[PDB]
């Protein structure tokens, strides 16, 4: 009840990837240093899959220019040239353009033997999120966590989806990413209801809450439930794992088709 999120809900997904976009180019915009890019956060699916077409289309010499650090936010412990990988779709979209250099790459090797093995894919895992961890760590403007001896990159805007599970990035139900408040990067294997089947590695619910601004992009009668759930003031069920954003410092900015967004809004 001090969570304020803006809610928008667009009757095409032009209106949302467009409104979604304005967000981007205006926290490009407020840069003060110019020198020092806005760390974006991607996610995958067919829904921002449109947003990064209409950024390479209007805006890749800004991106061309450093304007922007772009970063998964979560992954599918798959190749890079599979086309169920987030990295593949948005390379597609857009970063087949983007200086190489402005993009963090995540290394899956250590995954690719057994990351489609339910219970055997969990070491390799948390061996290509330790890795992922340390690449952030580094590369990102970081805060300490207080507290601990431990410290967390501050995104600018971390963009989400949320699935009809009531998951968003790959912090699915029932997965440690689901209760990993230790970690930068988390892992987790899909809820039942959930493809492609293959362990993930994810942004942890802590990235996210220190995030700048957090939008979720969703459509769909079947994540209108996650939407309630996380909306409600007080914990309704049945409950998302979700509403954790809820705790979220930064804005929260959620772009709905009319499906997604019933019963919300006057």
């Amino acid at each position: 009840t001090s969570f304020a999120p803006t809610v928008k809900i667009c009757e095409n997904l032009s209106q949302m990837s467009f409104a979604a976009r304005e967000v981007i180019l205006a926290a490009i915009d407020a840069r003060v240093d110019k020198s020092v890019p806005v760390v974006l956060a991607l996610s995958g699916g067919s829904t921002p899959k449109r947003l990064y077409e209409e950024l390479h289309e209007k805006d890749l010499a800004l991106l061309q220019q450093h304007a922007v650090q772009f970063i998964l936010g979560d992954e599918r412990l798959l190749s890079e040239d599979d086309e169920q990988s987030n990295f593949s779709m948005a390379t597609k979209a857009l970063l087949r353009d983007v200086p190489s250099s402005d993009v963090i790459s995540i290394d899956r090797r250590a995954a690719l033997a057994t990351s489609k093995d339910e219970k055997g894919g969990l070491d390799g895992a948390w061996a290509v999120a330790q890795d992922y961890e340390v690449k952030l760590l580094n590369c990102l403007p970081c805060k300490q966590i207080n507290g601990t001896a431990k410290s967390v990159p501050v995104v600018d805007i971390v963009l989400l989806g949320f699935g009809s599970d009531g998951h968003t990035a790959s912090i699915f139900p029932d997965s440690v990413a689901a209760t990993d408040e230790e970690h930068v990067v988390s892992v987790s294997f899909p809820s039942p209801t959930m493809s492609p089947k293959v362990w993930r590695v994810t942004l942890s619910k802590t990235v996210i809450q220190y995030a700048k601004h957090v939008v979720v992009l969703a459509a769909g009668k079947d994540k209108n439930w996650v939407v309630r759930g996380v909306l409600s003031e007080s914990p309704t069920d049945p409950l998302p794992v979700s509403r954790f954003l809820r705790d979220c410092r930064g804005s929260v900015t959620l772009l709905l088709d009319p499906g997604a967004g019933e019963g919300v809004c006057a």
